[PDB]
């Protein structure tokens, strides 16, 4: 899914980083994934756009903390 | 102490609205109250300055979610 790999992009970016405030990124993401996938499997559509809009919300904050 | 309070008064509305989707925001608002507290202790004013921007995040979040008729 082109979820999942969006999500490994900016965790490769938060290691990238090598702050513990990239580290948290890098957690949410992580979880973004697995919930991702379950909300997939259930069909859970309202879910999906909730955690695709956190996707930017997460890009977003990477880019702030990539720019400081 | 106000962040984690907030999240902890985020957390209980989460858990009143029985969705999968909550549960993932309850999970995540764990995760930031345990980060700020480390976030606090070592002084990272950046990380607590994103992180509470996260917790208004998860008000919009948990907003939506609770908007039901």
């Amino acid at each position: 899914g082109e979820f999942e790999k969006r999500a490994k992009e900016l965790i490769e970016r938060a290691k990238k980083l090598n702050t513990p405030a990239a580290k948290v990124i890098e957690a949410a993401l992580k979880l973004f994934i697995e919930a991702y996938a379950e909300a997939k499997k259930k069909g859970d559509a309202l879910q999906q756009k909730l955690l695709e809009e956190s996707l930017k919300q997460a890009e977003a904050m990477l880019r702030r903390l990539e720019h400081h």
